[PDB]
């Protein structure tokens, strides 16, 4: 009754813009999120940081835009007001959203922003730069025509920032979760035989935005039958057949703060290959939700997926059939971010953390199953922000 | 009479998949752009390239993914055969997409990629490494764990590669541009009193993806009134009036190939100082145009674009009145690239580049006009992509 069944018309009753909305990150948060930096600023021996225009600028400004060839970027010293270096002709659009107070540096077309890093760096006699880890290598060129000293990186800095969301953080993002389980329920409703990937690509997205996403969905993909062997996916438009596995990974944003869900259902009837294998994907989820609790190394939870996989004749370790890659990833403002459930990472998780729950069975030259939702760490344990699926054709909780 | 006075339905009759189909980019030009990176790479004394996911790893091996926070990465050398260093579990998924023989290199998710790179290179005994400029900071972070050399910004390289567009280039852009100029055409026809900019918005990704685009429109701006004066744009919706000047700014990409077309044009009856404005937007976009030629500098582009507005009594400079940025910029698998007609740019243009000329001018308090098309250079002169709009209550030629 979940998988096919549902008419359009049906679907669009479900279909109102959400009312249960949460609220905008206010200046207080913007200003907090720019002491946090300070204080992480100063314990690495860091004086100055450079953020680029993106999720990280975002983040500390409320500045939405994607980064360009143009240098827009906040310079953070660890006791001076924060500079947003801009170029000139784009002010009167930064004005329009900006959420926190800076000084504004403005350059003209021909001249050199990165100069501007250096004479606000001066000013405030800042040596010790660290430059976000996500910004394009040429301002890297930029900066070292004016700076001789060694430039760090920022990742610790910014990751030490983002990867404990906040209740508001939280809120948006379990807005943005609600919203994209709905649409992957109707996407289900609404399949049948020789229905398009396309079909339901278009549908998704104007599913998500006739519920207020920021702008339809983020990305979708929709892979049937062999196509769900391949984690990334493959071009190509396919149309539906009884029997085979359908996997749809979508998400939207609300205020820029991701959902992520993948579900795997059957249309038909289930090969017990399918049905085994699906069944085993519910339960190395399962295993690496019940791992997660505050002070837990993220690889821990990576390798609480892979002990129940390779106990039940799968793996080892990344060998298929079985997991070919880590089993989540921290996700906020942006769609990967740390913390990252992989092998080898010991940082240990922490309240607010956010992070995909998605350990990927690849049955090699045959079919795959994904199994994606989120989770934020609490105080004593867990939450999801989606509840998991409960069998190979009940997708939805 | 192309502003306003047509119905939806008419417009969907124009609206099928477009017949005239430029051809793929073939496996001979990916070896012969290759090719013409280790030349330019010898000439710069370089002897290894290191392109990140994006733009430039697919102008060198057609893989199309953006980047992520996982080092997908072509090592060219100057004379061994190019590396792919790529995830493990996406081998497949890079099987489907890559158009260029490679060695694959592929990692575990807890292996370090960036050893891999530094192994290839010494394999090649290759020390002299430049690094593309639009890829993350983090690689300049993982490489200096391994290497201790130079690390060189590799922007001359990949510019000398990618500014001059082959014939089959030309004609994938040729493709998008007459796209979205028939979007545009349509988008006029279908305004009204009341019109909404989100309404426009819908309908340009919509017609978009009927003509074929990749990815329905790649960007889409659209103000009125006194939101034109903001060159980049002011967040919320509104509501079409008689008076109002409509500027929308769109395109879409052919096999990521982009087309980028503005057009601004009277709703109603213009005021004598819009008329003029306009007018005088159309002059300094006609002047740049009749500047290029091979051999010309850049900014003497610009500059033939200003001082036809300095002669009106706008400018000088940027000043507002005027023009308060660059007259244009480079086009091609990004929206923005090489080479920049801007003051200070000496780089001489040469047969088959591609740039946008799009003087703006903006009235301060009042309104903007931008007119944006673009051109490629001939052996002998500029060839329009675009022909320009010819009055402000008439902007298809």
């Amino acid at each position: 009754t979940q998988i096919g069944g549902m008419s359009l018309d049906q679907a669009r009753t479900q279909l109102a813009p959400w009312t249960q909305r949460a609220a905008p990150i206010g200046a207080d948060e913007y200003q907090q999120r720019i002491e946090r930096a300070r204080v992480l600023m100063r314990a690495q021996g860091v004086d100055a940081l450079l953020i680029g225009a993106g999720t990280s600028l975002r983040y500390f400004s409320g500045v939405p835009w994607g980064a360009s060839e143009r240098l827009v970027a906040l310079l953070l010293t660890t006791e001076g007001d924060p500079v947003l270096i801009c170029p000139a002709f784009e002010e009167g659009s930064l004005d329009a959203v900006l959420q926190l107070p800076v000084r504004k540096r403005l350059w003209e077309e021909h001249e050199d922003p990165y100069a501007l890093v250096v004479q606000a760096m001066d000013e405030q006699h800042a040596h010790a730069l660290a430059l976000d880890p996500g910004i394009a290598f040429a301002v890297h060129t930029g900066l070292r025509a004016h700076l001789g000293t060694a430039i760090r990186d920022a990742g610790a800095i910014i990751d030490g920032c983002r990867m404990c969301k906040s209740p508001a953080e939280l809120a948006l993002m379990q807005q943005a979760c609600d919203m994209t389980l709905l649409v992957q329920r109707l996407a289900a409703g609404i399949a049948h035989e020789g229905i398009g990937t396309d079909q339901l690509v278009r549908f998704i997205d104007e599913a998500h935005r006739a519920l207020g996403a920021d702008n339809g969905s983020t990305f979708c993909i929709v892979q049937f039958g062999h196509a769900t062997a391949f984690p990334h996916g493959i071009p190509g438009v396919q149309h539906l057949r009884a029997g085979e596995l359908v996997l749809i990974d979508t998400g939207c944003t609300v205020q820029g703060y991701h959902s992520d869900i993948t579900r795997t259902w059957i249309y038909g009837t289930p090969s017990d290959a399918q049905q085994r294998i699906w069944e085993l994907e519910l339960a190395a989820q399962a295993a690496a939700f019940a791992a997660v609790r505050p002070g837990v190394a993220c690889e821990a939870v990576d390798q609480a997926a892979r002990a129940v996989l390779q106990a039940a004749g799968l793996g080892p370790d990344y060998r298929l059939p079985g997991l070919p890659h880590r089993t989540g990833h921290g996700c906020g403002l942006a769609i990967h971010e740390a913390p990252y459930l992989v092998r080898g990472n010991r940082q240990p998780l922490q309240p607010g953390m956010c992070a995909s729950n998605e350990p990927m069975i690849v049955v090699p030259g045959a079919f795959g199953v994904r199994l994606e939702d989120h989770f934020y760490v609490t105080d004593t344990g867990a939450q999801w922000f989606t509840p998991p699926s409960v069998a190979i054709d009940q997708p939805f909780a």
